[PDB]
């Protein structure tokens, strides 16, 4: 949840490509609850 | 510019996890450029 | 289950990370279950049992 | 090329997920790239 952990990367591009994805699902928390459902509502439209 | 593209998966595993990461990097775009910079300088 | 499924992905960009974490999940499958298991020991071992003690259960 | 690097995570969740993602990224390496073009050209044929 906030537990802090380090995964071990070996070379730039793979730790580049993991780092645009940890970006993504940790800024998921700065979000509002009903940006995520204004979203969830367009994707079915 | 963002089209609509369909990529086809095998397994509902690889799809619930691709799923997952398809929201996150889509939500990044509803998401102020100056939250995404203010979290980048709080993680160096 | 292995069932053939469709992601509607926005963007090319998006579309494009998606594909590569696809083909490298998709290709585990190519890799004996066998290979995977001693990977994962060898992974567990390095960097003082790092992902040993990072596990949460147990 | 393959320099050791650590990527500090905050959540166990993005943690797991990024590991499953790691493994399958360096994995790909014990595969003969004959099987990657097999892979990517059986791909291609369902498109």
């Amino acid at each position: 949840d906030d537990e802090l952990l380090y995964l071990p990367v070996r070379g730039r591009e793979t730790y580049e490509m993991l780092l645009k994805i940890k970006e993504s699902l940790e800024l998921m928390q700065y979000l509002p609850q009903h940006t995520i459902e204004t979203y969830r509502q367009q994707q079915q439209q």
